This record gives structure tokens, C-alpha cells and sequence, in this order.
């Protein structure tokens, strides 16, 4: 009816998150969960979902535990499977007499199926301890669930007055080294990273993650050998790009966002994504709508003014990441977002400062569509 | 040859800079000073500048200590006057048996002859004591004397994409409330406040600091009565401001930088500074080292993007103070600040992020010419 142990309850579930984001370079397209099984206020079993394909936190943590899970108390951030051998009969076959999650499934054709099962089979269960917090941890993956659409977030990189390239085109260095590093630290974290033809012509990028660029904080948690690339997207209507270019010769899969199929021969991690049209243009809609049924959690956007507007003025992005370098290029020189149509102060995109900090000699402003 | 009352020393030399900034809404064209009076480990007297025309901050000290200063040490965040009665001789004639000064005379030709003075008449000196801190409370008023030129902050506004007003030219609120509250602050603290022609002609602006409009801390070292406007420079170099725009019309001086002398009727409280000429337009850097002579301490610029770029390229500004709105105005929207002749990467203004904030819904950034 209650208890005396909510302090000891918090410490093991804020473990049991820790343990999750431990996943989050490499879970996708699953979420990051943990598990802590404490037997007689010792911590047994511990885990945490690192691929699919590989085990369950439960799993792991039952694993570890081995006979000392009977009688255990099982602390996980996501409600067990139901049906996947599910992680509902593993808890009950080993013998734990209570589990707390921190959260349901969030389909809510399933939500709560699990917990029901275990309480059915004798075991004391609740959940909503830490709510939030697991729900922070898997943000876009939550997101795309119950919307249908991927999480996005669009980076800019502009000087102080806005400006991404003088009007001669040079753009070599604005924002600096350490700006990129922390980019390559949240490139790491995304599913997918997405850009358009026309940055892909006009820059040649690779559009990866490089390892050795990673601040020895991540490189910590993340084991060189598991290096995860994150699904590269392509979007080209009129398929101008070439199986020449050097996106689609790095390691890990690419995917072309196309109006009708091409007719060349690409590499074989290269694969095509058929987008109906809108107007003449491919629809951007239509395009986010299948990638969340393909099963993408969030996407990193690396694209020119001309794709960022598209995407702001379509209502699909998440959130605005902002490298801001100390230099004015002047009022000649290119700007951040197109905007066709756009007239009346009233009617421009509005946002809210969340966070701001330094990087390098640059600044990094976190903004969400408020 | 040393002693242990350094902590007690900086103690008082804190309190008395505590002091001295208490004037630093209303001492222009004076330096900010505090001077501290303690006699056997107790302060017996305090005091500040105020206002120029006003006792200097030892007097105000000396007259609260009266015969309580025979013995006494004096703490003074500026080296005492030599001949100005002086208060060198003034502190002597009071029995003060030490004086510690935070730093010495700014004019080379008159630095440390307080000092000598009192030690001569056999009082024990020293200075040096926070030093840093007496340089950054009179940073302005420092640098106008080792250059001749006004410290010149440079005041921006514009979107996150560095935009300052929509192609159809409504700029009617970007910014914020707070941000404009921010800059009232930091106008209230500025000698003068200079502006364009450009910019009184489009928007016929008052530039004065409403009292009302202050945040209860600056309130509370500020009562209304003692408001004082800093003086309105208005850059015209062809005279196109009329007799008849609000900026003329707010209590406290105006003056005009002009090529050659208005032929019309003026209100009492506008004057005009004669700056020649350089090539076709007025000399900026004649007319700073002019107002420099004047003895014009700190410049708060409040114009539009053409003299913020002349401004800089003339290498005027030692900082920017950028408010920055949480709005994408769009590429064709209008800049932040017009660089005639800039092309290269190279030779784009460099800067460096000294300070970030928040400001209601906006952020805040302070920028030095690194
Ligand atoms: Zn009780
Ligand atoms: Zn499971
Ligand atoms: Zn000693
Ligand atoms: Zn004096």
C-alpha cells in the first residue's frame, strides 16, 4: 500500500539509465535500455542493449545474475516484451519477485501487456518511476512512434551576421576545428544523416563519422571496432548525382530519396527510396513519412540554405543546432535558410533558446520550434 | 619590509571599489572612485564620487571619519589628486598614517605624485593592491586617456539568421521587451550615446534612458532625481536631420557632427562639433579623437548596418553587444552591417565570445576585436 524505499528505488532505476545511454551511438533502430537486479541491496545483474539484434538489457542482467535473480527486485527504463522469448517470462522464470519500469510501451497496442503478465504470474509491478527521464533517453525513437515521422534535427554553421560563405563562394573554414569535433559527437548519435544533391555536388563530402575525431569522453564508451555509420540519405529529385562521388564509396549503406529509379550501376551498399512528387519538387512529407516507416529514429541534417528552409518551411524540424563563429562576413555575403514566400515579420519561423555554450571559439545554440 | 594584514587589506580595497561603482551612472566625465578609512581594525569612514563638481570620494571619506582619521589607513581605488584643495594634502592634514591605492594616475606626466607627496610627509604608501579590478572599473575612461579615443561599444540586434528587418523594411519588434530593458542598462552607463542621420531619419528615435525601464537592482544605486542622460552624438554630414525630430527635444545635450555649420535654429541644447572631411564623407577617426579631447569617455552606438560597418572597418569598435532573437527572417531580409569591399575569407572582422546570456527569449552576446 507503500513503501520506505523510494531513495533506494531511485538510485538503481538512475543506474538502470545510465547502463542506457551507454546503447546510444550503436541501439538504433532500437531504443537504448538498461536493467539493474538487485538481490538483498546488492546490485547482481546489470545491462544494457548495445545492437540489435543482440540481447535485451533484461537479458544481460539475468544473465549476470544468474541464480542470485531469485527473490531479486528488476529495475528496467522500458516496459519487458510481451511477445518478441520474451523478456516478461526470462523475469519470471528466474524467480524475481518485483519489477519496476520506468516506462510502458510506448505502441499503445502493447502498452502495459507486459507488466500485466508478470503481475498475472505473481510479481509485484509498477511503473512511472523516472518517467521522464527515460523518455528523454530515446527522444526520437519515441517521437517517430508516435508521430510516424523521424526526429530531425537541421545544423547551421554561420558567422555572427549569419552568413555561410562570402559572396565568391569561399566558405573554407568559418566555424573551427572544434566545432566540427562536436558535430561528429552528435553525428555519432543519429540513425541516419541526411543532406541534398545539391550540397552533395557542390561539396563532395564523405558525410561520416570519423572515430579518431571524438573527445576521449565518447571514445570511452564507444570501442573503435563497433563504429556504427549512420544511414546516409541522400535526396535527389532529378538524380544528378554520380557513382563517382565520395558519399557513396564510404563504408556503411546510402540511401537516394528519388523520383523515378536510376539507371546506372552504383555500389552495393547503395540503395534507392522511390518519394512521389509534389508540384514539381520531391515531396519532403511523403519522403519523412516512409523513412518513419523504415524504421528511422532521427536524422541529422548536413544541407545547404536551400534544403534548411525547405525543411522549416514543410514543419519538420525537431530541433535547430547553430555553430556561430566570431566573424562578419558582411551583408554581400550568402545567409542560412531560404525562405521563398515569406513577407510578414509575423509569419517567420519562431523558436526558443533552450541552450547555448561555448565551443572552441565558437558558440552552439540549441534551439526547439516554440 | 612585510606584514600579515593582506587579507584585511584587500578586504577594505574590495569594499571600496564595492563604493566607487555605485557612481557609475552619473560621475561621467569623472572616473568611478571609492576611498575606505579604517582606524584600529574598524571603518570609521566611506565615500565615492558621485557626480562631477561633487567632493572627490576622500573628502566624502575624510568628512565621515573627522577626528577618527588621526592614525587611520586609507583605502583609495585611484591614486589621490596633487594639486586639483588636494586630496593628498587633505588626507595628511586628517593624521592618516597609511594609504594603499589600487593604481596610479592614468596621465603619465602626474602618475605616482600623490604618492610621493604623502610619503614625503612621512605617511606609508603603497599601491598596486587589486589593480586589475580599479583598471576594469574605469575601463572607458582609461582607455580614452592612453589613446585619445572613446571606448566604443557597438550595439546590435537582429534574428538568429542575423537579420535586422524584413525585405518590405518592418522591423517592428525582432528583439524583446528584455533585451530593450538590457540595453537601457547599459546605456545608463555610457557617457554619450551615438547615432546616424540615417538612422534619426528612419525611425526618429529619442535615444534617452527612460528611468522606468530599469531593473530593481540598477534602481536601487539610482534614484530618478539624479537621472542623467548621456549626451546624443549625432553623426550628419550633410545637416538632414531637421530641428523638428524627437532627438532634440529630450532633456539633457545634443550634438551634431557636421561637415560645415547648420544655418538654421536650434533648441538650446544642441551643439555642433565641426569634423573635416575624408574624401567625400566625414572623418570618423578625426571625429573620435575630437570627442576624445572632450574628455568622452564610453560611446554607445545605436545605428543601422551602414555606420556599424564603417564604424568597424575603421577600426572604431572594442566591443559588440549583439541581442540575438530566437526568429529566421530569410535571406532576402536585411543585414547586420554593410563591409564595402570585403571578398576574402581573410580579411573578414575577427572577434572573440567573451560573455553569453540569456535575455528573456533572446540571447546576449559580448564580442572583443581578437
Ligand atoms: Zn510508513
Ligand atoms: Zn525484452
Ligand atoms: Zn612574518
Ligand atoms: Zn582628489
Amino acid at each position: 500500500h507503500h513503501h520506505h524505499h523510494h531513495m533506494q528505488d531511485e538510485m538503481y532505476m538512475a543506474r538502470a539509465l545510465k547502463l542506457a545511454a551507454r546503447g546510444r551511438f550503436t541501439t538504433h533502430p532500437n531504443p537504448n535500455v538498461g536493467c539493474v537486479i538487485v538481490k538483498d541491496g546488492e546490485i547482481v545483474g546489470e545491462g544494457f542493449h548495445y545492437r540489435a539484434g543482440e540481447p535485451h538489457a533484461e537479458v544481460h542482467a539475468l544473465r549476470m545474475a544468474g541464480d542470485k535473480a531469485k527473490g531479486a527486485t528488476a529495475y528496467v527504463t522500458l516496459e519487458p516484451c510481451s511477445h518478441h522469448p520474451p523478456c516478461c517470462d526470462a523475469l519470471i522464470a528466474a524467480g524475481v519477485a518485483r519489477v519496476v519500469a520506468a516506462m510502458q510501451d510506448p505502441n499503445p497496442q502493447v502498452a502495459g501487456r507486459g507488466l500485466y503478465r508478470l503481475q498475472q504470474a505473481g510479481i509485484d509491478v509498477s511503473h512511472g518511476l523516472m518517467m521522464n527521464e527515460a523518455e528523454a533517453l530515446n527522444k526520437g525513437f519515441l517521437k517517430r512512434m508516435r508521430t510516424g515521422f523521424p526526429w530531425i534535427q537541421l545544423k547551421m554553421g554561420a558567422s555572427l551576421d549569419g552568413r555561410t560563405a562570402m559572396a565568391s563562394g569561399e566558405s573554407q573554414w568559418i566555424t573551427s576545428p572544434q566545432a566540427r569535433r562536436d558535430v561528429q559527437r552528435l553525428r555519432a548519435q543519429s540513425h541516419a544523416i541526411l543532406t541534398s544533391s545539391a550540397t552533395v555536388l557542390a561539396d563532395d563530402p564523405a558525410l561520416t563519422v570519423r572515430w579518431q575525431e571524438l573527445s576521449a569522453d565518447t571514445q570511452a564508451l564507444y570501442p573503435q571496432e563497433n563504429l556504427r555509420q549512420p544511414l546516409r540519405i541522400v535526396i535527389d529529385s532529378q538524380n544528378r548525382v554520380t557513382p563517382e562521388h565520395r558519399i557513396i564509396q564510404q563504408q556503411g549503406e546510402t540511401l537516394f530519396a528519388r523520383t523515378h529509379a536510376d539507371e546506372r550501376a552504383w555500389p552495393d551498399n547503395v540503395r534507392t527510396l522511390l518519394v512521389p512528387e509534389h508540384n514539381g519538387h520531391l515531396d519532403l512529407v511523403l519522403l519523412m513519412m516512409q523513412l518513419g516507416k523504415q524504421q528511422v529514429n532521427s536524422i541529422w541534417v548536413e544541407a545547404g540554405p536551400t534544403l534548411a528552409g525547405a525543411l522549416l518551411q514543410a514543419g519538420l524540424v525537431d530541433e535547430l543546432i547553430v555553430y556561430i563563429a566570431p566573424k562578419l562576413l558582411g551583408s554581400d555575403a550568402r545567409g542560412l535558410c531560404a525562405l521563398p514566400g515569406l513577407e510578414k515579420l509575423s509569419q517567420a519561423p519562431h523558436f526558443k533558446f533552450n541552450e547555448i555554450r561555448q565551443v572552441g571559439p565558437d558558440v552552439c545554440l540549441h534551439l526547439t520550434t516554440a
